[PDB]
């Protein structure tokens, strides 16, 4: 027996995201909603800080706030761990090390609740500088793109990923955010353990002009690559 989780993604899937965060004791929550269309690698999303002003920059939360919506080429479909874990889902854990600043540790469960793909997340950040580029809100609000490298993790029946995001800082410098990721299935069914490959993300990031809450609107396109036909 093999998984049939990928069949859950052939159409447009509603998305719901919930995050509770605590960075240097500053607590906050974020909710998000939108839709995923994995056939085209697409997600349309809007996130809102439900506790008032977000105490860290939106760009620092982007990667934390659903690699199951990636478009895998037909010739790479046997390497799509993320959909194979569905509907029971996966746990996604990261540590994100911000160069010369603190780190985020995140734990998420990504799974279906009925027809909705839900991403529930805890985030804890420690050791940040109150006057640094993060807690001081010195990061440009601009889209991020680029690659997430994926490798099998057979010992955990899952995957690992690694990549670094280069956040633009308002002084023209770059803040490097070194990501280390581990995903494990929640259910006990069959999963796909991939050969090495990457996910490439193209993003367009905006504000809703009528929205008074602190928020972020994204249009993301994510494609698997790195294995030749």
């Amino acid at each position: 027996s093999v998984s049939k989780g990928e069949k859950l993604f052939t159409g447009v899937v509603p998305i719901l995201v919930e995050l509770d965060g605590d960075v240097n004791g500053h607590k906050f929550s974020v909710s998000g909603e939108g839709e995923g269309d994995a056939t085209y690698g697409k997600m349309s999303l809007k996130f809102i800080c439900t506790t008032g002003k977000l105490p860290v920059p939106w760009p620092t939360l982007k990667t934390t706030l659903m690699q199951c919506f990636a478009r895998y080429p037909d010739h790479m479909k046997q390497h799509d761990f993320f959909k194979s874990a569905m509907p029971e889902g996966y746990v996604q854990e990261r540590t994100i090390f911000f160069k010369d600043d603190g780190n985020y540790k995140t734990r998420a469960e990504v799974k279906f609740e009925g027809d909705t793909l839900v991403n529930r997340i805890e985030l804890k950040g420690v050791d940040f500088k109150e006057d640094g580029n993060i807690l001081g809100h010195k990061l440009e609000y601009n889209a991020i793109s680029g690659n997430a490298n994926i490798t099998a993790d057979k010992q955990k029946n899952g995957i690992k990923a690694y990549f670094t995001i280069r956040h633009d800082v308002e002084d023209g410098s770059v803040l490097l955010a070194d990501h280390y990721q581990q995903n494990t299935p929640i259910g006990d069914g069959p999963v796909l353990l991939p050969d090495n490959h990457y996910l490439s993300t193209q993003s367009k990031q905006s504000k809703d002009p009528n929205e008074k809450r602190d928020h972020m609107v994204l249009l993301e396109f994510v494609t698997a690559a790195g294995i030749p036909l």
